[PDB]
Order: C-alpha cells, then sequence, then structure tokens
C-alpha cells in the first residue's frame, strides 16, 4: 500500500510501529493488533487476521523476517517486537543519558535543529522507560547551551517562576538567538 | 493519493501546511480544523478526526512524527507545528524587515531568483505575525530593484488604474527584464 | 491523477490551462469551471466544487499557491489566473512580434522544427489578443527563410493565386527543401 | 492507463499513431476515427468523441498540443497530424528510394542496426505515400547486403516454398550472421 | 497492467509468450487465444477480443508492431508469431547443438550457474523441436565437465544403474564440488 | 500488488520463498501448498491453484521461468525449487559448519556486517537440512566474537534469566559495541 513506511532494520522502532499501526487502521485492520478475541472465528475475523500479518511481513527487512516463521499471528509479531525493542532497559537509559549530556551547540548548527535533536533524544529516553518532569527537561536543555546564552537564562531564572515551561524557554532562546546572529 | 505534497522536513512549512489544508478540505475533513467542537460527537466527527490524523501522520517525515506520537487531536498537531515553525516574535519581524529593506538585485543574479528570495522573505515575515498588505509587498519589491527598471516602475505607479496585484507587477518586471536583456 | 501536467510556474499558461481543463473534464468535474450556478447547493454540487480546487492546487507550484488562500473557489482561481496571464496586453504582442521578426533559418535546424517554432509563436501571438489573417501568416513565414528559398517563392507568387494558404506554402517549402539538402 | 505509448515529440510518428489507434480500439472508441458520421448523434457518439479527444490530448506533448487547442474533432486532429508528419511527396519518395538503393552494410555495424535503419527507411517510404509490397521490402533488404550472405540469400530465393515474409527473412539473416561471426 | 513483461524484441520468445499468456489468464482474457469460436459474437466476446489484442500490442517493441496492422485478431497475432519464432527449424537445432558442445566449466563460474545455463540451453533445444531422452541429457552434461569431475562419474557409472537421472547426477556433482573447492 | 518481494534470481532463496508463502497465505491460497489433495476438486481448488501458479510465475525472473513452463502444479514448482536451491547434503553441512566455527570478527568490519554474515551462514546451514536450535545459534554467535565482548557475554550467559533469544543477544552485543566505540 503506502510506501512511506521504511522497512524495519532495528533502528527507530517506535516510528516503524506507529506507521504500521496507522496503515493498519487505514484499512480497518488494526482491530487485530488491539481488540477483543472472539469465542469463534468468523469470516470477518478471517481476512484481517492474515492481512495484518502480510502487511507486517511486507514492511520487514530480510533479517527480521524470522519473527513470523509462518506460525506467529499478527498481534504476536508486534508483541515479540515490543518484548525485545520496546523494553525498559537500564542500558538504553544510560546510553541515552550519556548522549544527552554530550550535546553541545555548534556555530554550524541552527538552534531549531538542535532543539529538534534534543526533543527526539528526550522522546527516546522517555520511551526507554525513564520518567522526566518538566523542570528536568529545561535542566537538560540549558546545560547544552554555550556561554553565549547565559544572561537570558538568568532573566529566565529571576523573573519567570510559574510559566517556566520547556516551550517558554525554547521560545525565549529562539527569540534571543538572532541577537547573537547579528552580533557574531 | 496526492503525491505532490512533499513531506515536512523543517523547510517551507507554509507550503506544506497550505497543501495539507487543501487536501483535508478536499476530503470533507477541514471542518474539524476550523470551526467549533460540537457537544454531540458522533461518527461524522470520529471518522473525520481519524482521517485528518492519518493524513497528517502520513505526510509527516519519520523524524517529525514526534509531534503526534501521543493521543493528540488533529487541531493540536497543527497547533504544535504552528507554535514551532510559525513562531510570533517581534524581534524576528524587525530583523527580517531590516534584511528585506537592505535587499538589492545583483547583476549576476536573474530576476527569478530575486523574486524567489523576496517571496521567501515575505513568507518569513507573515509567519512571524507581521501583517503586510499586498500594496506593501508591491512597494517592498519595487524599492528592491535597480534604476534600470525605474521607468516601468513609474508606469506601474502612475499609469496603472486597475486593482494592482503582486502577480501583475512581477509579470511586468519580467517583461521589462526581458526587454533589457534584449537591448543589452 | 494524471502526472503529465507540469506544475504551473508562470510559463506556457495556455498549455497548463488546457491540460487542467481536460483532466477536470475526465473526472466529470469541469462543470464547476464553466457551468450554471444553482440557486441552492446540493450534494452533487458539493464534491466537484472542492475537487476542482484541490486538483488546481495540486498542479500549482509553490510560488503561485497564494492564488487560492483557502477562500477562492475553483472557478475564481482560473479567473484570476486568466486576468493576469490570459490577457490582451500590448507589451506581450510587441515582444512576440519582435521575436517573430528575428527568426532566421539555420543549417543546423530542420525545416519541420522551424515550422513548428513559427506555428507556436503564431499561436502565442494570436492568444495575445492580436488577429492575424491567412496572408499575414505567409508573409511572416517567408521573411524568415534564407536566400535559398527564393525562386520557389516566385513560383508560389506567380502561379498560385487562390489556393495560397499557409498549409500549401509549408508543403511546397518542405517538398523543395530536399533539393537544397542534396545540393549543399 | 497504458504507459508504453511514448508521448509524440515529432519523432517516430507511425509508431505513436499505431499505438494510439490500438488504444482507441481497446476502449470502443476507434469507431469515430474510421467509418461515417451518423445523422442521429447521441450519447454513444458524444462520449466516444470526448474519450478520443481526451486520450489524444493526454498522449500528446506539451509543445504539440497546438494541434487540438481549438474545438476540433478527434478525426481532424489525426488528419492534421497526418498532413504534417505523413506528408505525401513524390520527390521525397524518389530521394528516399535513392538513399535506400545505395544503402549497404558496413563491417563495424551489426545486423540489428542495419535492420533498424532499413525499417526506418521503409517507414519513411510508406509515410510518403509510396506503395511497397512485402516482397519488394524483402528484395530491398536482400540487395543491401554483402556477398557473405549471398549463399543463404539464394537459399531464401530458391529453396523456400512457403509464403515468404520479412520476419522470416530477418531471422534467417540473423542466424547466418551468427554463423559467420562464429566462423570468423 | 503488470510491468514485469519485457517487450518482445526477437529474443527469448518462449518467456514472452508465457508471460503474455499468464497476464491474459489473470484478467480472464486468455479464452480468446485458446478457446471455442462462437457462432455469433456477443457482448462478452466483444471486449476480451480487443483487450487481448491491446495487451499484445502494449508489450511489443516498435519493430514488431507490424504484426497487427489493425486487422489481425488477437489469436492470429500469436499464431503468426509462433509460425516464425516457435518453429521446428533444423538450423536452430544445429546452432543450439553447437553451443551446447562448446560449454566448458571455468574456475570463475559456479556449478549451480553452469547447471542453470545447461538446463536453459536444453530447454531451448527441446523447444526447437528436437527430442532428448534422460540419458542424452546426462551425456551432454558430463561432456562439459573438466578433468576434476572424473572419478565421481565412474562412481556414477559403476554403482548407479537404475536411479541414473539428471537430478541425481546434478546432486552428486554439487555434493562433490565442495571437495574440489577446499582442495584447490 | 506487494512489490517488496524481489524476483528470484538464484540469490537468497529462503527470503523469496518466505515472502511468497506469506503472500499466498494473504490471499487464501497457501492451503494448496500445505495440506492434502481432496478427492472432490471444485472451483475452490482450481481458482486457488491458478492464483498460486500466476503469483509464482509473476514473482519469478525471466530466466527462472523454466521451472514452470509445463503444466506443473503450484506444489511441484516449489518442490523443484527446494530440490535445487535448498539441497540437503551432509558434506555441505560439515563444510559450512567448519567455515562458521572458524569465523571471527575483524577489527575493520563493523558488527552489523558480521551479524549479516553469520545470518547468511545460519541460513545456508538450515537450507542444507542441518537442525540448529536457537540456543545453538546464540552459542555460535558468541564464540565468534573477540575478547572485548567477553564480559557482556558472561552477563548474557549467567545473569540473564528470561527466555534468551537471538534478537536480544544481538541487541545487547550492538549496545556493547557502541559502548566500546565510545570508550575508544
Amino acid at each position: 500500500a503506502k510506501r512511506n513506511i521504511k522497512p524495519f532494520d532495528g533502528e527507530k522502532y517506535a516510528i516503524w510501529k506507529f506507521r504500521i499501526r496507522a496503515l493498519l487502521a487505514e484499512q480497518d485492520v488494526l482491530k487485530v493488533v488491539d481488540g477483543l478475541m472472539p469465542n469463534e472465528v468468523d469470516d470477518s475475523w478471517k481476512k484481517a487476521e492474515r492481512c495484518a500479518k502480510s502487511t507486517i511481513i511486507e514492511y520487514l527487512s530480510d533479517s527480521f523476517l524470522n519473527f513470523a516463521t509462518s506460525d506467529i499471528t499478527a498481534r504476536q509479531i508486534l508483541e515479540n517486537l515490543d518484548a525485545v525493542y520496546e523494553r525498559k532497559s537500564l542500558a538504553s537509559q544510560l546510553a541515552l543519558r550519556k548522549r544527552l549530556l554530550s550535546l553541545k551547540l555548534s556555530s554550524e548548527m541552527s538552534l531549531l535543529s538542535h532543539f529538534h535533536i534534543f526533543d527526539e533524544l528526550i522522546s527516546e529516553l522517555l520511551a526507554a522507560g525513564a520518567k522526566i518532569e518538566e523542570m528536568d527537561k529545561i535542566s537538560h536543555l540549558l546545560i547544552t547551551l554555550p556561554s553565549c546564552y547565559d544572561g537570558i537564562i538568568t532573566a529566565i531564572e529571576t523573573l519567570s517562576e510559574e510559566n517556566l515551561t520547556l516551550a517558554f524557554v525554547k521560545n525565549r532562546l529562539l527569540d534571543q538567538e538572532i541577537k547573537i546572529k547579528n552580533d557574531h
């Protein structure tokens, strides 16, 4: 069907799972993955059950095709994939924290792209099972900024006390960045 | 099935948003984006919301799907994208206006590239919340031209009597550029 | 739908308009562009009205997408495009006449290609609002020929007096060209 | 939906015309091209004419749409194309025949390219109104060959007893060429 | 429809014919090629008759398009193609035997690929009208082997006397090849 | 319409076979490949056999169609392919096992390429009839690694308590490789 789904190759499992779920819901097939198992199998629950499996097999790389082996139902393929990739593993949390603490702004990288990278890393770390509050996101974001973005942070700390949200900090940093861009 | 909509990748957000809105209006779906939320929600709303969410997810890039991973309505996905790639900032408006007022046409650059740059600057101005009328756009385009067009510029400002538009001015400037190139 | 329609980029507007009209007529949608406005809007006049607009937006470049702005109906988009491009402008007529008077046959160009170029220039000039008779087309064609195609022109002038049509002149020139090709 | 028909661009008009005629015959449309015009025109004729015009416009190039811009029936578009790219000229027939009779096979050129050139020359002859039978085509192909094939040529002219065709002669010549290449 | 069918260009006619037959059977159209001619033509026998012809014309190269000439029915196109290509010609048999006797195993060619080449050559020779028994296939296969595959052949000759089939010989040679691969 | 199945060309037969089996199971066709042959054959069997044969022919290459040229059932085509590209040979099993036991990870080669090579070797082993459990595969993968992973290897063998699988071991090894690359 839709060719926008990149085949799963062990990287970015959440994106692939979300795309597969959306495509299955498009064809009124997602009820197989998350629904209620009928007591008896009907004709309606005979076509979607194999259509979902065929769609999953279609968007899987050569190495991962062993997840099916022609005997695993469509729901259990995604269950097995979740049990190995969508898992709350401490090693992944440690690796994501190590990568997050190594982020540094560079003159060749725009602020919006850096914010997007930080946001996707935060999303991955949250999907790794760890819980991050609103204040911790700001704390992680401000440590990656260079010495240029210092005084505004103070203006954020002293003045703002209730509206201190990640969106507000991002907006203030984006607004104040042009003052460095024209200053060089 | 409209494949002319390039997936959003952080570049040219206005074009992608306009294409998405037009496609949603095609399928009787735009009513959930603009309007109100009825108290009696039924299939006519659930199906439209599902179609809008599926279309937005399909036409978003893999790295940009983080804006709709959670259970977020179609309106809120577009609102989140608007709050990021269409940020309202007065300082940004002033900086972009200063850049546009100093813009000039170079000899080695054709008129089409200058028109594209001016269009990009105007799109950035409108995205930043600046309210610019079409006459102001025409004036900004005219003041960013060399003296060789000055004559026809007067013919645009004095002799023209109909409802002046940016497209007509651009076509007249292109014709004048062709005449100048033929003369030189 | 059909991908043979090049997106409109301010060049060859007549071809783009004809292709869009043909595609709309293919889907029984062209009645929106040129039809009768009903007193009340029905379900039949609810789908095509937006399908035509979506098709027009689909086959428009990024710069021209401002012609819609989500509030202009499908007929009025083409009306606005006609009012700026499909216009009887004297400047376009002068430019087309200047280009037509500069046509010269070259040894590296075949006679059929030159005839096609002259025909498309004549069609563009006619679409510019000027009226050309049958004799004027022949007069414009014969002035672009080199000194090789002289005597046959005399044979055209002295002998033919009633069947003097553009097709006859083109046929005679094509027949007589091979006499130069083998003569060098 | 038949995409094997290359859009007409002034090259190989016979192939494009044959493909268009076959496609029209597929959709019960060719009846409006060959036949007569009934006095009682109804939907069965209007729909067929519209389908033919739409197909011809779709399979014509952007620069070649000038042949059908006006309200011109499907028969007349093909007639206009025939009068241009299938012009009947006795002098053209004589020139092409003189070129074909002097044609010879070069050592550095394979038999397939020579067959293609001979086919192009024969197509140009038939387009110019020259009436050539299949036996005449076989003779023309045979006389344009070196002496190394002479033996098998005799085997074609003397030993063959069935209805000789150009395809069988071409296959026999290709087999003889393969044998000669193996020998050398 | 399906794009896996390479256009027929005078090479591998059997593959093209089989693919065309399969595609026609896919659309319930193959009954035209091989069926029973009705006494009167009905609406059912009005659409497939031209659909098969259009499909055949669609998958034919430019040179072979003369096989139809708009007057030959779909069955007769394939009949004419068979009468020229699918023919029991002694010259083709001699050429195929000459190529079969020139096969020699090379160190740069694997045994499976050589077996596939020998099998396709045997299939072509059988399609050329000649009849080959099971023993003759083995006799042709063993003559193409080098001096390395000698003793096993003796082990095949002395021991096996009833199960001496082409598949058994191929299996034994493939099993014994690795003993040369590791021996160098 | 599933275009992710690469046509069979003698390489990676297991992947192509698995994809074909999955696609057949999608269309309610796999029942003719696995099961029994009912005495009362009706349309439910003829249509399924025709669909299977058409799909297999379509997804086979042009040179590989020789396996199904004759009137051969869907089961027998797959059986013929199995008897050739999935040959059971004890000597082949021993040779592949000897090659795998001597396999080692080189410094210049990434872990992904080593995993792919190990997967190819395991697929060749399973194709040759060797019965290998998942724990044996995990052990074979672990013994083919340098000493730098030894620590985590022990953490896999001793600390792990759940049902160990090859995918989890591969993910842990990839994480350890990332950690080692970060350290070095």
